[PDB]
């Protein structure tokens, strides 16, 4: 049967799905690691065990624990990202989604959710990997892996927490597909990672990363890169964090063996309900627990593997939306509201560049303020508003990944450059916040197909050319078809910084994804903090 | 006779000048003070002691011994600005133009000329004041003041080279129009000074200086301002200067009385033969023997005296031309010329940064560099010109005026604020220079009106507006009509920050010059440089 696939971990069953009119197989929730649970909490990941029997591939697995927007009960524009399925630490699955009939070896696309590497869930709606399977003929895969405290609790130099173990568990996944996902159809020598936000600064992380290298093809980074401020933390500032948390647990802090073992007998909504109070600065856009520099997955730091073309060399695609900052204003900043129109004071700009960039000094936020404040008129509360919106995604997203971007390129064998500003017809959130960062997902997943989402015509059209253009550069490493018309996505290269933007609108080529404010965030503010 | 002057100097007999097929009476050539020669070189200046019989005064005096341009020979863009007289030390003169028939108490104009306080005559062809006293019916006197070592050498504690001596010839011309202008049917309490570059900022000074209030009415300031970076030195840095001239010419430096002997034994050519050799940097738009922040002139700081409203609280109308960086670039910087366009490199870029602004450091020439460097486009000469003519102008003479305009604002009785960006249509310097600083002189004595001099229709139409603004203002301390039509130049307020703009079309108001740049000027930059 076209459901029952032999793996070297054992046959597994999945489930036939209907998707547009036609249908496809589904294997849900297969196991890849361990139950990272008990004495293990904190723990590399362990391989899964090989079963006998038929591993039941019908339902899709719990979610990681983790936690859980409450800012707006029952608002489905924050819900749509919440945990769907029971958390559990027992989380490590993955969800194959295969065309029907089964293919003999075609393109394969490993999908890495984001969620600030605090959270995040394979099994959203808006991840469901089917549309983009069928309408492709792609075996897409989606993963999982800790977060929170779970994935990133760093105390270096010790073996039961050491860091980063929800990268290995995204390894461990894509080890299991390089070992298995030819009985699925899939091409292993032809995988495409991919992720958005914490997602595709794991997926630049897994460039970089010797032990990584070698179980992907090429790679896919959506307003994420691995270099951005809020995605790694030093080994020393990882194991502060650890202590602060052992400490709002009152834990014993005499060493790292009576703190981890404190640590595994709390439950983990114990965790969850005091990770933000490590935090070291009153901040935006940060996160408790993520990746740390700790000379074993980063051998040095990621700022002198970029320099030296210490990472895989490859084919990459990327780019970002065009209003990254709303979200993370909405959710932190003072003056901002999900129902007004957030004008913004001065007072409040101020204190939200204070918030924004948390380890500046007086003249650095001088020099922030200067650069984006109209001295013309300097009280417009709509300028004022969209100022920090650019300020928030500049720094956080944008400029890190153009910093990404011109570094790769040096020994890339290939990047393509998007800049994704259509915002969807059916956004539930406010006008203000614009093309908020995770909203280009559903077009890539193909949820404008769909009729009953009521998407635009033209909506549909922009789902179906992004679905191709993602799964053609996963086959081919170049998101252009070969002998057909439609113009041509050109190839970013050093001198041209060429790009173009993802609309409605027929597709325009520019150059320089915001090169002025860019220069100031990757080259003069740290040089002034350098000397101050 | 109506050519004929009793004063309390004794009496002086001048000549009837045809202007503009009319005639009125100039006195040209009256001592203010006795000759500054010999061992009064350096001195301050003497008041000139009286005379029996009649002081002949029909011819223009000499010019003060300076520094002559030579950089092309010939041309009359340059030449036009040069002695044009013989130089000599006994140059202590004013010269008056006054209506026919002679007033009973009209207004008075009183012009200080420019010349970075190295140079100036008050004989310019482009300076005669009887266009603009027969046109607006004011007596128009012009002073003049040893400029150079002649004038600024300062050597503080020292009675004999005291500094800032020139700033005091200007004020005994004063001292002697106070006294005596009611003879020439002048308003000794309704005296207007004005004054352009130089001469700009040393109006503000006399507006600062205690002993220089009480001297005059109101003030028009063009192009400059006292608080310019070129327009002072402090006590130490002019004593460095001093010693260093000395150095030049191989003189004892044992003791200032050692020193100040040797300098006065030298023929003035000796001294201005080495005078550009004791600048202390690489620069552009900096001069040797400038005014010195000496406690007596100025009682304290200019900044702490603009803070404290310690100033002369009257009317001012000031303003500045479009492109007051060309000049300076043309004659100093890397790349520019006369005969070409002046495409810049981005090399040539970086060095006239460099020599722009002499006292930053690197931090700093990043931080200039970034604010004028269109970086979509930075291999773009006309950029790369444009931007450095930029810097030029907004360091050194827009936004040091913008800052003097704001501070005196808060204290003053009145400010008009202009922004001349005409370009004459018989300018001969290359069109790259644009609006060049002192080529709204022109239109303010009125050679726009005489029709051998080729100006076109609208050109003489802006000169007689322009002339009876600066006439009109002088008069009541508005430049406004009463009760005229023609839109009105609005008062500048703190909250406004209005202006208007002067040129053959019909008038705009605008608000907050150059506001962006020059926060960066103002504020931002000497706090970064002060913080590294
Ligand atoms: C697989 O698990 C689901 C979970 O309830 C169940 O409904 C389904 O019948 C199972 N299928 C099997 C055991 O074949
Ligand atoms: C990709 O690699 C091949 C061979 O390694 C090379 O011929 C080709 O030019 C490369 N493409 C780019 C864009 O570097
Ligand atoms: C005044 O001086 C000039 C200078 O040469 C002379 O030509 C003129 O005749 C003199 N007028 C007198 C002395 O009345
Ligand atoms: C000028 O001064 C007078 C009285 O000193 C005052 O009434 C008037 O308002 C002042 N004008 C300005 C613009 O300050
Ligand atoms: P991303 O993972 O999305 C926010 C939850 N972010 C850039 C951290
Ligand atoms: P100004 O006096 O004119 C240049 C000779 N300048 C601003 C110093």
């Amino acid at each position: 049967s076209e459901l029952l696939v032999n793996t070297k971990s054992g046959k597994v069953m999945g489930t036939r799905v209907p998707v547009l009119s036609s249908h496809i197989s589904a294997f849900l929730g297969i196991p890849f690691a361990e139950p990272p649970v008990g004495n293990m909490r904190f723990r590399r990941p362990e391989p899964k065990k090989p079963w006998s029997g038929v591993w039941n591939a019908s339902t899709y697995p719990n979610n990681c624990q983790q936690y859980v927007d409450e800012q707006f009960p029952g608002f489905s524009g924050s819900e749509m990202w919440n945990p769907n399925r029971e958390m559990s630490e027992d989380c490590l699955y993955l969800n194959i989604w295969v065309p029907s009939p089964r293919p003999k070896s075609t393109t394969v696309m490993v999908w890495i959710y984001g969620g600030g590497f605090y959270s995040g869930s394979s099994t959203l709606d808006v991840y469901n990997g089917k549309y983009l399977a069928y309408t492709e003929e792609v075996v897409l895969v989606s993963l999982s892996y800790r977060v929170g405290a779970f994935g990133f609790l760093a105390l270096h130099g010790s073996q039961e927490a050491p860091g980063n173990v929800g990268l290995l568990d995204q390894r461990m996944a894509l080890q299991w597909v390089h070992d298995n996902i030819q009985f699925f159809g899939g091409d292993p020598k032809t995988v495409t990672i991919f992720g958005e936000s914490a997602g595709g600064a794991s997926v630049g992380m897994h460039i970089l990363s010797p032990g990584s290298r070698d179980l992907f093809r090429r790679a896919i980074l959506q307003s994420g890169s691995p270099n951005c401020p809020w995605a790694s933390v030093s080994v020393a500032e990882g194991r502060r964090r650890a202590v602060e948390l052992g400490r709002n647990l009152n834990c014993n802090l005499n060493s790292d063996e009576e703190l981890i073992h404190c640590l595994r007998e709390k439950k983990p909504q114990e965790l969850i309900d005091v990770e933000w109070n490590v935090l070291p600065f009153d901040s935006i856009f940060r996160f408790s627990f993520v990746p740390v520099i700790d000379g074993e997955f980063f051998p040095t730091s990621l700022e002198s593997m970029l320099n030296s073309g210490n990472f895989k060399k490859t084919q990459i695609l990327l780019g970002v939306n065009k209003d990254e900052g709303s979200f993370f204003l909405l959710y932190g900043a003072p003056g901002f509201s999900k129902d007004s129109e957030s004008k913004i004071s001065r007072e409040d700009f101020m204190s939200g560049v204070k918030l924004s960039v948390p380890h500046a000094n007086d003249l650095g936020l001088d020099a922030v303020t200067l650069q984006y404040t109209d001295w013309m008129d300097d009280n417009n509360g709509i300028k004022n508003r969209d100022g920090l919106d650019d300020i928030v995604g500049d720094h956080n997203v944008i400029c890190p990944l153009m910093h990404f971007v011109n570094k790769y390129t040096k020994f890339g064998n290939g990047t393509y450059l998007y800049f994704f500003n259509h915002r969807a017809s059916n956004l539930v959130w406010p006008e203000w916040m614009g093309v908020i960062h995770g909203y280009e997902i559903e077009f890539v997943f193909g949820l404008p197909l769909v009729k009953e989402l009521n998407y635009t015509a033209e909506e549909e059209a922009l789902s179906r050319r992004i679905m191709h253009y993602w799964a053609t550069f996963a086959k081919t490493g170049n998101p252009n078809e070969p002998h057909s018309q439609e113009s041509k996505w050109p190839l970013f290269t050093t001198k041209e910084q060429k790009f173009i933007d993802l609309n409605t609108e027929p597709m325009k080529v520019h150059q320089r994804l915001r090169v002025q404010m860019c220069v100031f965030w990757n080259q003069f503010l740290p040089k002034l903090l350098n000397a101050t």
